[PDB]
């Protein structure tokens, strides 16, 4: 009863006591059960430190490190159905996306491990998410902090955003991989928090597949005069300050282009993730440096402090997060 639980079928199951044993289906997933306690994972979804993901041994568990990748669902990706079987976790945590839940179902029934499922697109659904988490993993106590301070960062970001006109909006380009021609939709998993931040997303049409990473031009980006440039692959942030033909972009010239912090895990995207919580404030704080009411450094110190146990001194924030 107290231990029941609608899975991904929305069929009542009963979950033992004590959950000692625990996987993930997928980063997002994974990165979320580590804040709220590490101990049982079985394993990570990908490698720990990647392209997206960096300088996890500075702050994360040796625990989390050393977990062995048993793959997962998501993109460029597949599960390792064998080794999770063999695994035993006690239950799986699957991401409840559409593009997803397809695939993820029919494996989930091979493999025949418990498994419930969470909506995280939504970033306003985090703090629910983790007092459900909570309750799963009988980490109620933890998991309600982590909600509360979700809760409070995403109220505050809804006001503030809402306090800007429609017409006043930034316009913002996501400017991913290594030449700064894929982008997403302004409706996509992958640019959610952008949105959130009060971002007019320039490139306008509905995610259609997992990975995203629509193709534009260079000429196109040139007709949609962002105002604003966030980018994830520090080779292109680079670039676009080096190469003369970027120099015709109001963003360059005003030098309204940043790079999304990776350490230990994206602020954005590549996974979506909890992290967006944060991520969206420092968004907002480069989308209206004027009118942004919060100094962004603290709230990353706070939420370090709290997700990860991590203490960020001045030259920290400088070195990790340009902040
Ligand atoms: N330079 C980091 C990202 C970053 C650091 N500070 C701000 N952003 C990277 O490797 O992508």
């Amino acid at each position: 009863e107290s231990r029941t639980f609608l899975d991904v079928s929305n069929k009542p199951i009963v979950l033992p006591e004590h959950i000692t044993r625990i996987y993930g289906s997928a980063p997002p997933i994974s990165f979320m059960i580590y804040v709220i306690d590490d101990t049982p994972l079985i394993g990570v979804n990908s490698p720990q430190t990647n392209k997206d993901n960096n300088n996890g041994e500075k702050f994360l568990s040796k625990h989390f490190m050393e977990l062995p990748i048993l793959g997962g669902w998501h993109g460029n990706n597949i599960p390792n159905l064998e080794a999770i079987l063999a695994a035993k976790p006690d239950v799986i945590i699957t991401w409840d996306t559409p593009l997803l839940n397809e695939k993820t179902a029919k494996d989930l029934a091979r493999i025949s491990i418990p498994a419930l499922k969470v909506n995280i697109d939504d970033s306003q659904n985090y703090p629910e998410v983790f007092r459900y988490l909570g309750r799963v993993m009988q980490k109620e106590e933890r998991a309600n902090a982590l909600a509360n301070m979700a809760q409070t960062y995403l109220d505050e970001l809804k006001t503030f955003v809402a306090s800007i006109p429609e017409k006043e909006r930034t316009k913002v380009y996501y400017a991913e991989g290594d030449f700064g021609l894929q982008t997403e939709c302004d409706r996509s998993f992958h640019s959610e928090p952008l949105a959130l931040a009060g971002g007019n997303l320039v490139h306008k049409c509905v995610q259609n597949s997992v990975v995203g990473l629509q193709e534009v031009s260079f000429e196109q980006i040139i007709l949609y005069d962002p105002e604003v440039i966030i980018v994830q692959n520090p080779t292109f942030y680079k670039t676009v300050f080096r190469e003369k033909k970027w120099a015709v972009l109001k963003a360059v010239q005003n030098k309204k282009v940043y790079l999304v912090p990776k350490s230990p895990f994206n602020w954005t995207d590549r996974p979506p993730s909890f992290m967006r919580i944060l991520g969206a404030h420092w968004i907002a704080s480069k989308l209206y440096p004027t009118r942004y009411p919060y100094k962004i450094e603290d709230k990353v110190k706070a939420f370090y402090q709290l997700f990860f146990g991590v203490e960020l001194s001045n030259e920290d924030l400088k070195t990790y997060f340009k902040l």
